[PDB]
């Protein structure tokens, strides 16, 4: 898949379309787009292990990890494979999301296709919190919006 | 993956929640579920190509047809992998549904995961309805409700 998408929609006004490019399989992946409805500040964004939405958000599970690796930021080695950081709503609480990640792929054992993208109450501590938490969620809160990636053109 | 699900879900009543199972790799995907909001009797029953929902069922483009063959029905030849057929909706307008089937897969080239499951409004003239239109879509029409096909535990 050279190209996939999300619409994330939620229990309120969040709302978004993110785009997922990846030119080459090998290559880094561009994730840009817009989240709306969010408050000012800093949201944790991270691609969850299932593409299951029967119950919301909620039924996307954890954080994608096919490593079993410990929370991190999208730069720490120390990551999970989903953990694509942090993304800013300015003052009318718009996201335009502009991320490019190679550990995430849209293709073979790190596909993030039918995994579910999910963006969060709080900002993402970066596993840098001390606690319990930071390692495994980064104190990011609850899940605003979620949307399934799915295969685009 | 063993395991995917799909919520439906449209413009307006018509929604449900579809799960596919496929034991090994080589093997049939079992697909079951309700949709609800029909009205009785049949409709055509879909896998589109694109899990792309920036335009609702719109942008989830023309049948999954990876060998370009033309439209068919489950358990013919020339089918599209896409080709599911028709539920069957009863008189309070609940369509249950159990498939089994040996072209969709959830791994490989033939894998429904990031795509979009689209159940219509008419039925699906099984491409043997003998027009232009009958061997691209089976005359099924409108997209009522769809989903992007996830990964599930
Ligand atoms: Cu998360
Ligand atoms: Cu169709
Ligand atoms: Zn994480
Ligand atoms: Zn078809």
């Amino acid at each position: 898949a050279t190209k996939a998408v999300a619409v994330l929609k939620g229990d309120g006004p969040v709302q978004g379309i993110i785009n997922f490019e990846q030119k080459e399989s090998n290559g880094p992946v561009k994730v840009w787009g817009s989240i709306k409805g969010l408050t000012e500040g800093l949201h944790g964004f991270h691609v969850h292990e299932f593409g299951d939405n029967t119950a919301g958000c909620t039924s996307a599970g954890p954080h994608f990890n096919p490593l079993s690796r410990k929370h991190g930021g999208p730069k720490d080695e120390e990551r999970h494979v989903g953990d694509l950081g942090n993304v800013t709503a300015d003052k009318d609480g718009v996201a335009d999301v502009s991320i490019e990640d190679s550990v995430i792929s849209l293709s073979g054992d790190h596909s993030i296709i039918g995994r579910t993208l999910v963006v969060h109450e709080k900002a993402d501590d970066l596993g840098k919190g001390g606690n319990e938490e930071s390692t495994k969620t980064g104190n990011a809160g609850s899940r605003l919006a979620c949307g399934v990636i799915g295969i685009a053109q």
